[PDB]
């Protein structure tokens, strides 16, 4: 199956990516976490991206695609993915329609924008496996360390309060346009289209969730 989670920033997003891909079985595809991940490893595209990702600034069109063809094409994403931070920019939305690939479920988290900085600036994150928890919203079941392998858990650079700030103003301009493409496209017939209460308890979310996949 495919489906994209577009949404505000902080909404809850990649917190669902896993339960979906347990539950319907697909490859969670986060541009997030392979940019990063590039990034500790030294990879080359680690080199370019993190000023980048530092800085608020959204990394380049022509670069991302790149990332994300490389990685669909993988056996795995055989049966489906689950795009979690791709299409970020009405660019990378084109690209994919343009090379034929159609998905079919769109799910829009949403959260009123008094909820953004702060689901963001309390976020931690235990950063080898990418399991994101909040310090005050889901925390850990013991402070700082992770519920796994009860490694520390991290704060991201970018997810610094004045960074937070600036990639608000660039999702305003860039990926803002996405809801109104993607529900053109429902409307085409071309995916389903569902609205979810970002605010809601991860609990009730996943329930959502459920609700609309099966
Ligand atoms: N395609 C692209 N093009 C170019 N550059 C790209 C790109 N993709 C990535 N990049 C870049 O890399 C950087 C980061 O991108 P990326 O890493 O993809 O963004 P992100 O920082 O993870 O932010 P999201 O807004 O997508 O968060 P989310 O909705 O998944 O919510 P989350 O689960 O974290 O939740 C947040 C917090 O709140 C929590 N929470 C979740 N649900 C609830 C709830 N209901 N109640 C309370 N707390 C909750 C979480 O536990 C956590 O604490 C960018 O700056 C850009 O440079």
């Amino acid at each position: 199956m495919r489906i994209i989670l577009l949404g505000a920033l902080v909404a809850g997003k990649g917190t669902q990516a896993q339960f979906i891909m347990e539950k319907y079985g697909i490859p969670q595809i986060s541009t997030g976490d392979m940019l990063r991940a590039a990034v500790k490893s030294g990879s080359e595209l680690g080199k370019q991206a993190k000023d980048i990702m530092d800085a608020g600034k959204l990394v380049t069109d022509e670069l991302v695609i790149a990332l994300v063809k490389e990685r669909i094409a993988q056996e795995d994403c055989r049966n489906g993915f689950l795009l979690d931070g791709f299409p970020r920019t009405i660019p990378q939305a084109d690209a994919m329609k343009e090379a034929g690939i159609n998905v079919d479920y769109v799910l829009e988290f949403d959260v009123p924008d008094e909820l953004i900085v702060d689901r963001i600036v309390g976020r931690r994150v235990h950063a080898p496996s990418g399991r994101v928890y909040h310090v005050k919203f889901n925390p850990p079941k013991v402070e700082g360390k992770d519920d796994v392998t009860g490694e520390e858990l991290t704060t991201r650079k970018d997810d610094q309060e004045e960074t937070v700030r600036k990639r608000l103003v660039e999702y305003h301009q860039m990926t803002a346009p996405l809801i109104g493409y993607y529900s053109k496209e429902a409307e085409a017939g071309n995916t389903k289209y569902a609205k979810v209460d970002g605010t809601k308890p991860v609990a009730e979310v996943r329930a959502d969730l459920e609700k609309i996949l099966g």
